[PDB]
């Protein structure tokens, strides 16, 4: 998974795995709109750069 600050794919400062991650939600309070899903995991370290 890749994140580019435009459409001509040339960012590429890093890419996220996909396989071996978890998925939460944000915290309670926080307003989901816009819903806001936090991604992480149990089993590896691989965040990426939380």
């Amino acid at each position: 998974l890749s994140w580019y600050k435009d459409d001509e794919e040339k960012e590429k400062k890093y890419m996220l795995s996909v396989d071996n991650l978890k998925l939460r939600d944000v915290e309670k309070g926080f307003m989901s709109s816009k819903h806001i899903f936090a991604l992480f995991n149990t089993e590896q370290r691989n965040v990426y750069k939380d």
